[PDB]
């Protein structure tokens, strides 16, 4: 029984040419600096099934789209390297912030 | 670079003798019943050791300790059947609610 939830709820981001800031369930991860995304709030049975990074000593760009058609970004720059998650469905992000946002720790089903 | 963080950095609940709700990074997930838990706010690097996880047809009680010897717990009451989780690292907690906790959806890293 029940309405399926995630503890992975809701997503903004605050960016510039890097990312500033994840903000995960309206918990602040980084700095000040840059501009703050809308926040992207989860239904129920929603979850990130695909996903574009770019990243180099820190997280550059962040764009996701999920298992209901909706968007997510592009949100940042244009420099470093580009990952990209596919047929996914993302439980955790985790990582390292500072002033900005240095590193991402992804964790998900691969399908 | 940068000081850890998680997705999950933050956990309290609504408990009688049952679990009400459970209320992660301030998210409510639940009913309005039971009375609030005081929320626990993990620390960077800190994470979910161990866990004591009473259910039955609904989640019955919640305790766990962290690998910073700091504890959660017991919310809830003595019914359904005990569960332990020893030696893992939790990286995520879905479920379903209603107006109580139905099921809870543990990911983590078993060591």
């Amino acid at each position: 029984g029940g309405s399926p939830f995630s503890g992975l709820s809701s997503i903004a981001v605050r960016s510039g040419s890097a990312l500033d800031a994840i903000i995960i369930d309206g918990v602040h991860h980084g700095g000040s600096g840059g501009n703050l995304s809308p926040t992207f709030t989860f239904g129920s049975g929603e979850y990130i099934s695909n996903m574009t990074i770019r990243s180099g000593d820190y997280i550059d760009n962040i764009s996701f789209e999920t298992n209901m058609g909706r968007r997510f970004g592009p949100y940042g720059g244009s420099g470093g390297s580009a990952n990209t998650l596919s047929n996914v469905k993302v439980i955790q992000i985790n990582g390292s912030a500072g002033d900005y946002l240095d590193s991402l720790d992804i964790y998900y089903e691969q399908y």
